[PDB]
Protein backbone atom coordinates (compact mmCIF):
# COMPACT_ATOMS: atom_id res chain seq x y z
CA UNK A 1 0.00 0.00 0.00
CA UNK A 2 0.99 3.31 -1.33
CA UNK A 3 -0.30 5.80 1.59
CA UNK A 4 3.16 6.11 3.88
CA UNK A 5 1.29 9.17 5.71
CA UNK A 6 3.78 12.19 4.64
CA UNK A 7 0.53 14.13 4.88
CA UNK A 8 -1.34 15.56 6.57
CA UNK A 9 1.34 17.69 8.44
CA UNK A 10 1.88 19.15 11.88
CA UNK A 11 1.03 22.67 12.59
CA UNK A 12 1.17 25.60 15.37
CA UNK A 13 -2.46 25.68 17.03
CA UNK A 14 -4.25 29.16 16.60
CA UNK A 15 -2.37 31.83 19.31
CA UNK A 16 -3.98 33.08 22.48
CA UNK A 17 -6.24 35.54 21.89
CA UNK A 18 -5.72 39.02 21.92
CA UNK A 19 -9.02 40.46 22.06
CA UNK A 20 -12.17 39.45 22.98
CA UNK A 21 -15.18 42.02 23.51
CA UNK A 22 -17.41 40.43 25.88
CA UNK A 23 -14.07 40.00 28.86
CA UNK A 24 -13.93 42.53 31.26
CA UNK A 25 -11.35 45.05 31.00
CA UNK A 26 -9.95 47.88 32.30
CA UNK A 27 -6.82 50.34 32.82
CA UNK A 28 -5.39 50.98 36.47
CA UNK A 29 -2.02 52.45 37.28
CA UNK A 30 -0.59 48.56 37.95
CA UNK A 31 -1.64 47.65 34.07
CA UNK A 32 -0.17 50.84 33.07
CA UNK A 33 3.23 50.37 34.99
CA UNK A 34 3.16 46.64 33.40
CA UNK A 35 3.43 47.69 29.71
CA UNK A 36 5.70 50.93 30.18
CA UNK A 37 7.96 49.15 32.63
CA UNK A 38 7.83 45.29 33.27
CA UNK A 39 6.98 44.66 29.36
CA UNK A 40 8.92 47.37 27.59
CA UNK A 41 12.07 46.32 29.81
CA UNK A 42 11.92 42.58 29.39
CA UNK A 43 11.27 43.64 25.79
CA UNK A 44 14.03 44.75 24.64
CA UNK A 45 16.55 42.78 26.83
CA UNK A 46 18.88 40.60 24.78
CA UNK A 47 17.25 37.05 26.07
CA UNK A 48 13.44 38.34 24.88
CA UNK A 49 13.72 36.38 21.58
CA UNK A 50 12.46 33.04 22.18
CA UNK A 51 9.65 34.86 24.29
CA UNK A 52 8.50 37.56 21.64
CA UNK A 53 6.11 35.67 19.96
CA UNK A 54 3.70 32.33 20.50
CA UNK A 55 5.89 29.19 19.55
CA UNK A 56 6.75 28.40 16.09
CA UNK A 57 6.94 24.81 16.79
CA UNK A 58 6.65 23.53 12.84
CA UNK A 59 10.04 26.36 12.56
CA UNK A 60 12.03 25.82 15.49
CA UNK A 61 11.46 21.54 15.07
CA UNK A 62 9.88 21.20 18.40
CA UNK A 63 7.06 18.76 17.63
CA UNK A 64 6.34 17.81 21.07
CA UNK A 65 6.27 21.32 22.31
CA UNK A 66 2.00 21.61 22.15
CA UNK A 67 2.08 17.70 23.35
CA UNK A 68 3.52 19.08 27.02
CA UNK A 69 2.81 22.48 26.90
CA UNK A 70 -1.63 22.72 26.37
CA UNK A 71 -0.93 26.73 27.97
CA UNK A 72 1.17 28.82 25.55
CA UNK A 73 2.04 31.99 26.41
CA UNK A 74 4.27 34.57 25.22
CA UNK A 75 5.18 37.87 25.79
CA UNK A 76 3.72 38.95 22.16
CA UNK A 77 0.77 37.96 23.16
CA UNK A 78 1.59 39.44 26.49
CA UNK A 79 2.18 43.07 24.98
CA UNK A 80 -0.85 42.96 22.59
CA UNK A 81 -3.18 42.25 25.55
CA UNK A 82 -1.87 45.29 27.18
CA UNK A 83 -1.92 47.18 24.46
CA UNK A 84 -5.53 46.70 23.28
CA UNK A 85 -6.38 46.91 27.41
CA UNK A 86 -7.37 43.54 27.46
CA UNK A 87 -7.00 42.92 31.40
CA UNK A 88 -9.41 43.84 34.03
CA UNK A 89 -6.15 43.52 37.23
CA UNK A 90 -2.84 43.46 36.99
CA UNK A 91 -3.15 39.57 38.27
CA UNK A 92 -4.55 38.44 35.05
CA UNK A 93 -1.73 39.95 33.02
CA UNK A 94 1.31 38.56 35.91
CA UNK A 95 -0.66 35.22 35.76
CA UNK A 96 0.62 34.84 31.95
CA UNK A 97 4.09 35.99 32.65
CA UNK A 98 4.05 33.46 34.99
CA UNK A 99 2.25 30.67 32.72
CA UNK A 100 5.23 31.87 29.85
CA UNK A 101 8.52 30.92 32.65
CA UNK A 102 6.28 28.11 33.77
CA UNK A 103 6.27 26.81 30.76
CA UNK A 104 9.85 27.10 29.98
CA UNK A 105 10.30 25.12 33.07
CA UNK A 106 8.42 22.26 32.39
CA UNK A 107 9.51 22.17 28.37
CA UNK A 108 13.32 22.40 28.77
CA UNK A 109 16.14 20.80 30.98
CA UNK A 110 17.94 23.28 33.88
CA UNK A 111 21.07 24.72 32.28
CA UNK A 112 19.82 23.99 28.58
CA UNK A 113 20.75 27.70 26.93
CA UNK A 114 16.61 29.01 27.25
CA UNK A 115 16.37 27.97 30.90
CA UNK A 116 19.42 30.25 31.99
CA UNK A 117 17.44 33.14 29.90
CA UNK A 118 13.90 32.54 31.30
CA UNK A 119 15.83 32.56 34.71
CA UNK A 120 17.70 36.10 34.05
CA UNK A 121 14.14 37.77 32.38
CA UNK A 122 12.35 35.93 35.61
CA UNK A 123 14.94 37.24 37.96
CA UNK A 124 14.33 41.31 36.21
CA UNK A 125 10.49 40.59 36.25
CA UNK A 126 10.64 40.03 40.16
CA UNK A 127 12.32 42.95 40.82
CA UNK A 128 10.23 45.01 38.61
CA UNK A 129 6.96 43.47 40.47
CA UNK A 130 8.10 44.24 43.84
CA UNK A 131 8.01 48.04 42.49
CA UNK A 132 4.49 47.81 41.53
CA UNK A 133 2.17 50.55 42.42
CA UNK A 134 0.95 49.80 45.79
CA UNK A 135 -2.13 52.50 45.04
C1 LIG B 1 18.71 24.46 19.23
O1 LIG B 1 17.83 25.60 19.28
C2 LIG B 1 18.09 26.51 20.27
C3 LIG B 1 19.16 26.45 21.16
C4 LIG B 1 19.31 27.46 22.10
C5 LIG B 1 18.41 28.53 22.12
BR1 LIG B 1 18.62 29.92 23.37
C6 LIG B 1 17.40 28.61 21.22
C7 LIG B 1 17.25 27.62 20.23
S1 LIG B 1 15.93 27.77 19.10
O2 LIG B 1 15.27 29.03 19.38
O3 LIG B 1 16.45 27.59 17.70
N1 LIG B 1 14.95 26.48 19.48
C8 LIG B 1 14.37 26.42 20.71
C9 LIG B 1 13.58 27.45 21.25
C10 LIG B 1 13.01 27.24 22.46
C11 LIG B 1 13.12 26.09 23.20
C12 LIG B 1 13.90 25.04 22.71
C13 LIG B 1 14.51 25.25 21.46
O4 LIG B 1 15.31 24.25 20.89
N2 LIG B 1 12.44 25.95 24.45
C14 LIG B 1 11.41 26.79 24.70
O5 LIG B 1 10.84 26.69 25.79
C15 LIG B 1 11.06 27.83 23.71
C16 LIG B 1 10.10 27.32 22.67
C17 LIG B 1 10.54 29.09 24.39
O6 LIG B 1 12.26 28.27 23.02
Amino acid sequence: HHHHHLVPRGSNPPPPETSNPNKPKRQTNQLQYLLRVVLKTLWKHQFAWPFQQPVDAVKLNLPDYYKIIKTPMDMGTIKKRLENNYYWNAQECIQDFNTMFTNCYIYNKPGDDIVLMAEALEKLFLQKINELPTE
